[PDB]
C-alpha cells in the first residue's frame, strides 16, 4: 500500500485498502473509514465495482436525467466520490470551511457555500436527488467568481470547478460531446 494518503498527499495514521494499494487518512476518505470491516475495500474500488457490474453505466447520459435522480445508495456513493475527487486537487483548501466576506466594493453572498458543508449535508442524507449536490457545489463556485470579481483570485474558482466539471462527466457517465 502507499505510504501517504491518496486526498491529502501527507504521511499520518493511514487506514489502507484491502484492493488496491491506496490509502487514507480517516477523515479524507468519504465516507470516513469504517470502524470494523476486514476486509476494506476504499471508495474507488466500490466506484469500479458498480461499473464492473453493469457496463452498460459507461454508456453516455445526458446531465438533465442524471440531476433528477434519486439519492439511491449507488447514486449517494457517485456523489461522496466525486466530492472527494475534488478535495483530492490541494485548490480545494479554498473552498473547503466556511468563508467570510469584507472587501472594498463586493457584497457576499445570498447564499454561502463550502465544501465542508457540502460534505456534512452528504453524510446527514439531506439531498434527496443528485441535482441537489451538484447545485450546491457549483454554487461554491459560482459565489466565488462573483464576490472576487476583477481579482485574479477569481481563477482559482474556475480551476476547482473544472476539476469538478471534468470528475463529474466522468463518474456519471455524461454524453461526450463538442
Ligand atoms: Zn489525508
Ligand atoms: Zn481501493
Ligand atoms: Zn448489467
Amino acid at each position: 500500500n502507499s505510504n501517504i494518503c491518496e486526498v491529502c498527499n501527507k504521511w499520518g495514521r493511514l487506514f489502507c485498502c484491502d484492493t488496491c494499494p491506496r490509502s487514507f487518512h480517516e477523515h479524507c476518505h468519504i465516507p470516513s473509514v469504517e470502524a470494523n470491516k476486514n476486509p476494506w475495500s476504499c471508495i474507488f474500488c466500490r466506484i469500479k465495482t458498480i461499473q464492473e457490474r453493469c457496463p452498460e453505466s459507461q454508456s453516455g447520459h445526458q446531465e438533465s436525467e442524471v440531476l433528477m435522480r434519486q439519492m439511491l445508495p449507488e447514486e449517494q456513493l457517485k456523489c461522496e466520490f466525486l466530492l472527494l475527487k475534488v478535495y483530492c486537487d490541494s485548490k480545494s483548501c479554498f473552498f473547503a470551511s466556511e468563508p467570510y466576506y469584507n472587501r472594498e466594493g463586493s457584497q457576499g453572498p445570498q447564499k454561502p457555500m463550502w465544501l465542508n458543508k457540502v460534505k456534512t449535508s452528504l453524510n446527514e442524507q439531506m439531498y434527496t436527488r443528485v441535482e441537489g449536490f451538484v447545485q450546491d457545489m457549483r454554487l461554491i463556485f459560482h459565489n466565488h467568481k462573483e464576490f472576487y470579481r476583477e481579482d485574479k483570485f477569481t481563477r482559482l474558482g474556475i480551476q476547482v470547478q473544472d476539476i469538478f466539471e471534468k470528475n463529474f462527466r466522468n463518474i456519471f457517465a455524461i454524453q461526450e460531446t463538442s
